[PDB]
């Protein structure tokens, strides 16, 4: 739509783990940040997290307050390979608008 600001979500950080309020929304062969945003927006969630190429989690608390950051969000999103869907042991966390 526009080249910058078209996505109704903002990257927070890469985290080692998720707070207990995060729950798996889906596993998907075409997982991506925009797919997970739509999944979690439909649930009314405030945050979403990508994990290990294919998994999408939704949650309501900011992991910044409770989990350590990570530099190992290195598993590409199956549905958008230039973006990382967390890592094997790390979560790419975004905030929904
Ligand atoms: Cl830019
Ligand atoms: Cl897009």
């Amino acid at each position: 739509l526009v080249p910058r600001g078209s996505h109704m979500y903002e990257y927070v950080n890469c985290f080692s783990s998720l707070p207990s309020d995060f729950s798996k929304a889906d596993s998907y062969n075409w997982q991506s940040s925009s797919h997970c945003n739509s999944e979690c927006s439909a649930k009314g969630a405030s945050y979403f997290a990508l994990y290990n190429h294919s998994e999408c989690y939704c949650g309501d608390t900011n992991p910044s307050g409770s989990e350590s950051t990570s530099s190992s969000c290195n598993t590409y999103c199956f549905g958008y390979s230039s973006e990382m869907c967390g890592g094997e042991d790390a979560y790419s966390v975004y905030q929904l608008d």
